[PDB]
């Protein structure tokens, strides 16, 4: 509908799949080669769905800070003949607060599902499903029965993933260039 919406719906038609494990089906946002990001509640295995097809995991690490809490996000290799579009150079350097943002979802739940969620807080520290999470971004929400990730982006910008939420606020785990470096 706005700029917003055109930098969101550029980054779903060319770097998302959808990913399918045992906990379910979610938003999997590719960033570069065959490199991408889920939330690390999905719990990839050896074996994971990419659109349907069966793919084998190369490799899977669920991020934690130096504090050695987690961060909710797993990166994940995918055995995958085709390579994503980098998008590295949208990744924010730094923690920061973002004005204006929209969470966009792929699933086949939830198709072309694109919500203009507005300010996003650097929260930082949430007691997320009992576990000590760092590195949150929190934005008014009215929280919806289910997590199956999301990617949250403001114009330019791929600022985190979608991770869970208490009925009334939604959080994300925030993607930092520092992560994807070869």
């Amino acid at each position: 509908m706005g700029p917003g919406f055109d930098f969101a719906q550029a980054i779903m038609k060319k770097n998302t799949v959808i990913a399918r494990t045992e906990k379910g089906e979610f938003t999997m946002l590719g960033v570069y080669d065959r490199v991408a990001v889920i939330p690390t509640h999905a719990s990839v295995g050896e074996i994971i769905y990419i659109n349907d097809v069966e793919t084998r995991v190369l490799d899977a690490c669920a991020l934690r800070d130096l504090t050695d809490t987690n961060l909710e996000i797993t990166i994940v290799k995918l055995d995958r003949n085709q390579k994503f579009r980098d998008i590295r150079h949208f990744l924010p350097r730094c923690e920061d607060d973002y004005n204006d943002a929209v969470l966009s979802v792929h699933t086949s739940k939830f198709p072309n599902m694109y919500i203009p969620v507005g300010q996003v807080t650097n929260y930082g520290f949430l007691n997320l499903g009992g576990t000590p999470t760092h590195r949150i971004l929190m934005y008014n929400f009215p929280t919806r029965a289910g997590q199956c990730g999301g990617v949250v982006t403001t114009t330019g910008k791929v600022i985190g993933i979608h991770v869970g939420g208490n009925g009334a606020q939604g959080f994300a785990a925030m993607l930092l260039h520092s992560y994807f470096t070869d």
